[PDB]
């Protein structure tokens, strides 16, 4: 059940022992999906298969990079399985994988509660692939999963985020910036990427660029310096938040921007990725619609010493981008500073 990332899988039907393939090499939505006898390097009966946010997978064809889908989004027997765009908010290409106990898999629907099948238990080429309600014996609804050869992933090392500089003397200077260094990465396919290298081109995008790499950066920057008397309140303004810029770049690239309670906001072609990129890139999942905007707050710092005391205050910057295989970025970067990971730091110390 936990299937691989960049491994090619092939779908033998146990009673046929013929393949899952989409007819005639085609390449658009809505082209069929029948089985075939095994071609050595066909990509048309080749599939990644993407895990899904409730253990769900999408089967993404090699050669179309369109995935597995129910015709009219019909939850009868007998409708019509075909290709295509990933959309995301689509039930009917979500795929839930069952082994049974010679290895055999059924493979239902989220939508429907039906399993891919054979029409007619057909033995022969071109012979169509439906739904039909789960039976406990019809081998032409068990298909092998079978690894035809793994792809290189994308990468990236990472390391753990800079320390808040510290005052060691009141004279101390402390940096604008810290390293800015990449805490987090995932490997998301071409299905999750608007990439305008490529467009609407699904076939020339999963052939060049199967997946792309979302990578987060992390430093932390100084919003202010300033040394109090000994008695002295200071009270001074800050700009948090995101760009409008920032927030279509993220919209537009992978189909997710920040909410304003700084967690992730999925929808569209982002939708089924919300636990891989909530999870991999360690940040929560929104409970707002609203989006994080450029906020202005207001601070006080005083002086508890009978000294002179330096202030400091540092708040974390956050810049995500997408890389391609090639290392070259897609769009653009966005970043955000988040005033709920702000910190002050004083000489004498606090
Ligand atoms: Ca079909």
């Amino acid at each position: 059940m936990t299937f691989k990332v960049g491994m090619k899988y092939m779908f033998k039907n146990k009673n046929s022992r013929k393949y899952l393939d989409i007819s005639g090499n085609q390449t658009g939505n809505n082209a069929n999906v029948q089985q075939y006898e095994y071609l050595a390097d066909a990509p048309s009966e080749r599939f990644f298969l993407h895990p899904l946010d409730n253990n769900y997978y999408a089967m993404i064809n090699l050669n179309s990079g369109k995935v597995i889908d129910i015709s009219g989004n019909q939850t009868s027997n007998n409708a019509n399985i075909q290709q295509y765009e990933w959309l995301g908010d689509a039930p009917s290409e979500y795929w839930y994988f069952h082994r049974e106990a010679d290895g055999h898999y059924v493979i239902e629907s989220k939508h429907s509660g039906k399993v891919l099948d054979i029409e007619g238990n057909q033995t022969g080429n071109n012979a169509n692939v439906q739904q039909y309600e789960y039976l406990a014996d019809a081998p032409s609804e068990r298909f092998a999963v079978e690894e035809a050869g793994s792809v290189s992933l994308p990468s990236i090392n990472t390391q753990p985020l800079s320390p808040v500089p510290q005052y060691e003397t009141i004279n101390d200077q402390l940096p604008e910036e810290t390293e800015r260094v990449v805490t987090a990465f995932t490997i998301v396919p071409a299905i999750s990427v608007k990439d305008p290298h490529y467009g609407g081109d699904t076939a020339k995008q999963i052939k060049e660029n199967p997946y792309y790499m979302v990578v987060k950066k992390q430093w932390w920057k100084k919003q202010e310096s300033y040394v109090l008397a000994p008695s002295e309140r200071y009270d001074f303004v800050t700009t948090t938040g995101i760009r409008v810029t920032d927030q279509e770049t993220a919209t537009k690239t992978v189909s997710w921007s920040i909410g304003a309670d700084m967690g992730f906001s999925f929808k569209g072609f982002s939708m089924g990725m919300s636990s891989q990129y909530s999870q991999e890139l360690q940040t929560s999942i929104s409970h707002t619609t609203e989006q994080l905007k450029e906020e202005t707050q207001e601070h006080h710092v005083t002086n508890p010493f009978l000294e002179r005391m330096a202030y400091s205050r540092y708040i974390l910057v956050t810049e995500y981008y997408v890389q391609r295989k090639n290392g070259t970025i897609v769009n653009a970067p966005w970043t955000m500073t988040d005033k709920t990971n702000a910190h002050a730091v004083t000489f004498p110390k606090s």
